Formats: C-alpha cells, sequence, structure tokens
C-alpha cells in the first residue's frame, strides 16, 4: 500500500481543500479547470467557505443516472481564478474493484489523515439516508460523520468520493470520467 | 513516505490497541514480552480496557531522566498470556531526527488513521502541561486531543509516542532502547 499512500498524499496536496457549507464541513476535490466535487449532502449553498475562505458557487449539478437514480455528487464550478490542475485522466470510465485502497480526509475534524480501508467492491444500489443510489464502492472500516467528501485512490486511481456509512461499512459514490465534460 | 506508511501499518496491526483508562482512551504500543507503553498522562490505573477488555497492570514505571525531569512515558506490564512481538530492535539509543515522519493513531474516535505529519526535529525541553519535559521531538501538525499514545515512525524506526500539542505543534516523547531492560 506503500504507493497508494504516497499517490494519495500528492493527490491531496495538489487537488483537494476543506469546505464548510451550511450543511457541514467537508473534503472537496477539485477536478480540472474550475470544477470541484462533493457529496450531493454537502447541499452547497450560493457560496461556500473553502479553506475558510467565501467562494461564489457559478453552477452546481446535483447527478443521477439515466433511470434518474441517486449518484449521491453534486459537481460546482467555482469563482475563482486559479485553476485545478487536471485529474481526469485518473478517473475510471467504470467502477474499480481494488484490494488495497486509502480514504484520504481533509477537515478540521480529521486534518491530512489517510486510512487503509482494504477492500473495495463494487457494491452498486444502496438504500443511503433513505434514498435509493447506485454506482456504490464498499470497503470494510468505522468510517463516521466528518469524513464525507474523503477521496478514495489506489495507486495510480481516483476511485470515488465518501459519501455514506452505517457504522460498520462506509460507502464511496464512483467519481467516473464521463461525468466531466 | 510510501514505505514509511507501509511499515507503519504494519507495526500497528501487529503491536497496538486502543485502550481506555479512567482519563481517557489511548493509542497503546507494545512493545516485547508482556509490556507496553502509554503517555504518563494516561495515568494507568490498576486495571486497564484494552480492546474493550479489562486487563490487569502488574506494574506501572513513570519514566523520569537522571535529573529526576519528565519524560512523560509510562510502561505497564500486562496480565495476559499473549506476548507482544518484539519491536525493540526498532527503538533509537537517542532521539532521532527525520525529514518525512509518520504519525499513526488507533482510537474510537481516530480509528487506524495515519497523518504524515512532515518533519521530526529534535526539540528537547518543552514546558508540557506545566511540567517541565525532556527528550521531546516536534513535528508541524495540528494535533489534538484523542492522539495520545499516537505511534511516530519512519521506514524502519519507531521514534516516539504522541503526547502534547500546543494547536499548532504536536511532540512525541522519544521511545529510547535503554527504557526497555
Ligand atoms: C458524511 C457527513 C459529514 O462528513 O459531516 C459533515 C459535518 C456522513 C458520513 C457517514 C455517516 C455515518 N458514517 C459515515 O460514514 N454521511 C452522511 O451523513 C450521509 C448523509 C446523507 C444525506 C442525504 C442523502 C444520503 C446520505 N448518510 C449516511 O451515511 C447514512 C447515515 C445513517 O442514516 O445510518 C446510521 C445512522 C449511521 C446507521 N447511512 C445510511 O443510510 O446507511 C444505510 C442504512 C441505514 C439504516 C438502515 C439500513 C441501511
Ligand atoms: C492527548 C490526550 C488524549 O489523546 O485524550 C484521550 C481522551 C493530548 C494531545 C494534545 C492536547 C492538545 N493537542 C494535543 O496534541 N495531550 C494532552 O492533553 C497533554 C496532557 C498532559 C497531562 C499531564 C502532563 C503533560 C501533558 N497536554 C498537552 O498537550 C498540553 C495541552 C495544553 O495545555 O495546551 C493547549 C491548551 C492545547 C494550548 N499542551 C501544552 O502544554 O503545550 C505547551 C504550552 C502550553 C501553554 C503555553 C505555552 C506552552
Amino acid at each position: 500500500m506503500g504507493p497508494a499512500f504516497e499517490f494519495a498524499v500528492a493527490m491531496m496536496k495538489r487537488n483537494s481543500s476543506t469546505v464548510k457549507t451550511e450543511y457541514g464541513e467537508f473534503t472537496m476535490l477539485g477536478i480540472y479547470d474550475r470544477w470541484a466535487v462533493l457529496p450531493r449532502h454537502a447541499k452547497p449553498g450560493p457560496t461556500i467557505l473553502m479553506n475558510d475562505q467565501e467562494v461564489g458557487v457559478l453552477d452546481a449539478k446535483e447527478l443521477v443516472d439515466k433511470d434518474g437514480t441517486n449518484l449521491e455528487l453534486t459537481l460546482l464550478k467555482l469563482n475563482r481564478n486559479e485553476k485545478f490542475r487536471d485529474i481526469r485522466g485518473f478517473l475510471a470510465k467504470e467502477e474499480v474493484e481494488v484490494n488495497e485502497a486509502v480514504l484520504a480526509i481533509n477537515t478540521s475534524k480529521f486534518p491530512n489523515m489517510y486510512i487503509p480501508v482494504g477492500q473495495v467492491t463494487e457494491y452498486g444500489f444502496l438504500n443511503l439516508g433513505g434514498t435509493p443510489t447506485k454506482r456504490m464502492l464498499m470497503y470494510n472500516f468505522p468510517t463516521r460523520a466528518g469524513q464525507c467528501g474523503g477521496v478514495l485512490m489506489s495507486t495510480g486511481k481516483v476511485l470515488g468520493i465518501h459519501v455514506g456509512g452505517n457504522g460498520h461499512q462506509g460507502f464511496s459514490a464512483a467519481l467516473l470520467k464521463h461525468y466531466f465534460n
């Protein structure tokens, strides 16, 4: 898992920030240009707090699949002149299944912490926060509040964003290449 | 830092546990035979909770240097028939200074989380919890309550146990080979 950790630390240094919304504090991953992602439940307002700084939300697409089903990601275009290093090349075209993964968190609660969550398997459909939801990836780790937005990685791969947990497993929504125009 | 992470994950799997004392929940590192360490302020009682299990404390040496000064470690001999894999070979004879380190935490608050804290320099004397204290190692990371007992490592090396923080830096007490008979 050494190279996975090394990839994660560099990714999070390069592309991540800490976001507060009216619904809480989350890890946020910048993808390319000016577009970042959060879990849908961050319910980002017209302004967010990004590393303690007010930033405007030029647009915010909550994502769903063709059968209108919940995917639990919101994409945001940020009013800022700096551009995110482009990490679309790191995003798979479909759900990745991995034997060793790292979940990386960047909040006030969990500043730069990394968790080896072990095996990620494709879980697909889950009833999450009561909402039917697809394209879920599952790892057996006791995830808590304060970990949403967590970025799930393996060597060379950005697999998903942490969005939920039942107290015993956690679930990332798959960050698919095609979500990004 | 890849190999440091890989060393840490294996160390913590092999030698660490979660301890609750009347003073809180800590990460605990088993050293050899039946002897483990905590920060002195864990103030371990005649019984501890180790991974949720009552265990007796056959002896408990709080450590100080020759000038009676605070080192902020308590060594404990545990009433249990399992033996700790012997990691004394991993403990330096004097304070190690490192450019990249990992701090590894194992509590209910922070279960298996790892933090790259970067550069560790020898700090020696610090006024800690108001107590004069020596053999301190310092890293620039915002450490919090719930991280004491944290094990600070680099590839192949167990450097110290996390014992304090001022909100901006954290401090480990050096885990020296000679402390272990
Ligand atoms: C991220 C929020 C955060 O970081 O806080 C910012 C301050 C949080 C992380 C998970 C919650 C507990 N552990 C986690 O890893 N996610 C959520 O809170 C998420 C919110 C949400 C909102 C809107 C739509 C979907 C999701 N909700 C869940 O993860 C839920 C929480 C829950 O209700 O379950 C427990 C109370 C933890 C048991 N998890 C969930 O729905 O699991 C499936 C389930 C629940 C009940 C019965 C059967 C199956
Ligand atoms: C570990 C306890 C834990 O994990 O809880 C179990 C439930 C905790 C971790 C540090 C505290 C805050 N951040 C940390 O990384 N350690 C302590 O609480 C430790 C207790 C202690 C007890 C007895 C003897 C020595 C130490 N105390 C400290 O780390 C103190 C805390 C403090 O008083 O400072 C702040 C309030 C955080 C600012 N740190 C300290 O003394 O720093 C030096 C200092 C303080 C004030 C002025 C100048 C210099």
